[PDB]
């Protein structure tokens, strides 16, 4: 077993205070809705379930500080509503999409636990989908160093060529 | 070939690796990075135990390589360990506290993906997925799917790197 290393109510959210399991998965929700279909496509990729998409755009926000997902709370805010039941996202023309609170708590804890329902293995498309946001926020770190940014692109891409190897 | 290291001229136990590597992470990596690699909510001595720990399962050659690159931005004192940030600020640590502090962090066993270094992370995945693909009681069903959406993840990973 595998976990996101990054593990209540201790944020605020429309005048109400939530979770951060509650806020990793309204703003999880959120870009779901409202990332341009070129920004999703680049994020996760094409070819996924719903709940899938779900899971792996979460563990990219569930990685985020909490300075970073207060400012992210800050400008969706206004796109989101909590209610008992249901975390409902409007997207830019004024349609709501509603999600089952219930529904949607319990995906996100099988995927920050890396957990795959009745099969014996880690979730690996999950975990890729978090190593993904740490690739790319530590190739970020690296920007004013070509040497320390190529070696970083060259030590992870014989890692996953390896990897590709075992699958072929 | 030489049993332990060397830094900046000075022959170093892998110990004094461990921590001075860990050091450098907690202070240059951004805070960013720190979220997703341990956590938040965490002292920052236990910051250190968790950098200290999960760089200590790195191999010896995965280690040797990030000191080599990390060279220029940390100094081993008789008193300090000293990591200096992109923008010239240095950070002290008492070098005899935190090495004893790294030998009460090597006793966490930690159940996040240890991902201070990447190429490790993915040498847990393919270890577990190897595993999973050759347990053949289960559903072979089951196999092929994993199998079919690993490779797609896999590729989707690639895409980053060109």
């Amino acid at each position: 077993m595998a976990q996101i290393p990054t593990l209540l109510y201790d944020f605020t959210l429309n005048g109400m205070t939530v979770t951060r399991d509650t806020v990793n998965t309204v703003v999880a929700l959120e870009f779901l809705v409202n990332a341009s279909p070129d920004l999703l496509s680049l994020t996760i990729g094409e070819g996924l379930s719903e709940e899938t998409k779900f899971k792996h755009l979460l563990v990219k926000h569930a990685g985020m500080t909490r300075k970073r997902i207060e400012e992210r709370l800050g400008r969706i805010s206004r796109r989101v509503s909590v209610t008992v039941d249901a975390i409902i996202i409007t997207n830019r023309k004024g349609q709501r999409f509603e999600f089952n609170r219930k529904q949607y708590l319990d995906i996100a804890k099988q995927a920050m636990k890396l957990k795959l329902p009745g099969i014996n293995c880690v979730d690996i498309p999950t975990a890729l989908a978090f190593l993904e946001e740490v690739l790319a926020t530590a190739l970020k770190d690296t920007e004013g160093s070509q040497d320390d940014r190529m070696a970083l692109k060259a030590d992870t891409s014989a890692a996953i060529n390896h990897f590709r190897e075992m699958l072929k």
